[PDB]
């Protein structure tokens, strides 16, 4: 079975019917690949399980020891949920043509020729490339994700939060996935800080969620 | 000098005034960098002297990093060249960041998309072999085997054929072994290139558009496989 130990999530399509999701999901399943309908989040522990307000960066979930390859499929680059998560996790976003090429070769070929742009940077006004650590035939996804420290690793972020609340949680989730620790508060309260995030309600300094996306698209700490 | 061991080519801007090229060219020179006005070709021999793939010139032993700078991806000849050689095409901000840090930083956060695939109908990523600080550009370029390494390609091509030569060059940079004859039809081969002439009737290998070369450049792969 070609897709043995591979996890797939499917994003978009961005443009109507640029690819047949259901057909491809079926082909993947029929070949030993697991399909995650909601996306890559099940690879990690739910940070919001405790409904806590001071959060540590994400840790790989037990179940991800069971796989060694992951991919998000997309007709082109986007800012949809599954896409950003993948960017956050350093999991390759690839063109559907990858799956078809795997079938054609009766194996899992190198995904690079099908590796989409990471996204469009408004700050830089260009499309950037994804930068993917190669899959090691030695590690499970659990090893890979455990050993990964994202571009925001170490950084301590204060997210100030007095429908819209879920939007905030998503930004927090991305910051955690990039390796930052995040404390959710209503005020700075004179707290020590590396960086402060608001949806836009005094010594860090401050920045909005677009900053997070730039970090996601560029896989860097752009405040640098 | 920060850029003492870096070679830079500059392309575009692609969009009017996206960046101040002359200002950037000046600052790189002021900071020790070599600027190649015509692009990256001077780093290799002149193959058009049925020659085999490109070899780096001894000159390139004197530098260990190279970049093509551009506001965004394009199909300009300098860009296409960088793609063929696996030299990073980066955003101008890269230079400003180096100045800011007083060192040559990781170019990675400034790594532009490789290009738009009309075949896949999407924008793809560049994939660059990391610069090993112990290796010169010569070592780097000598060790490289493009995605077209091995492929025998026939360029039937009987001022304007300069645009043609550009394609020939990219195939070689991609590591192909190329022979150029006005027409076939014996002959060897595993691929045939014609710039929309038509190509003779019967043939032993599929006919290909230059776009096929561009697709190989943008995806860094052998596409007909
Ligand atoms: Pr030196
Ligand atoms: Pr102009
Ligand atoms: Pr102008």
């Amino acid at each position: 079975l070609i897709f043995d130990d591979c996890v797939f999530a499917f994003s978009g399509p961005v443009h109507e019917d640029a690819y047949d999701r259901s057909a491809l999901e079926t082909v993947v399943q029929d070949h030993g690949g697991l399909v995650l309908d909601t996306g890559l989040r099940p690879l990690f522990n739910d940070p919001f399980k405790s409904k806590q307000k001071k959060l540590r960066h994400l840790k790989p979930q037990k179940r991800s020891k069971s796989w060694n390859q992951a991919f998000v499929v997309s007709d082109t680059f986007s800012r949809k949920v599954k896409y950003l998560e993948a960017l956050a996790f350093n999991i390759p976003c690839v063109h559907p043509q990858f799956i078809k090429q795997c079938l054609k070769m009766n194996r899992v070929v190198d995904f690079s020729p099908y590796l989409l742009a990471s996204g469009y940077s408004h700050r830089l006004d260009c499309t950037l490339s994804q930068r993917i650590e190669p899959f090691d035939t030695t590690d499970s996804l659990y090893d890979r994700l455990l050993a990964r420290k994202g571009p925001l690793f170490g950084k301590k972020i204060l997210f100030i939060i007095p429908e819209q609340g879920q939007k905030a949680l998503a930004h927090v989730y991305h910051a955690l996935a990039l390796g930052a620790d995040v404390e959710i508060r209503p005020n700075v309260a004179h707290l020590e800080c590396d960086l402060i995030l608001t949806m836009d309600g005094t010594n860090c300094p401050v920045v909005d969620p677009e900053w997070i996306v730039e970090c996601l698209i560029s896989q860097s700490d752009i405040s640098t």
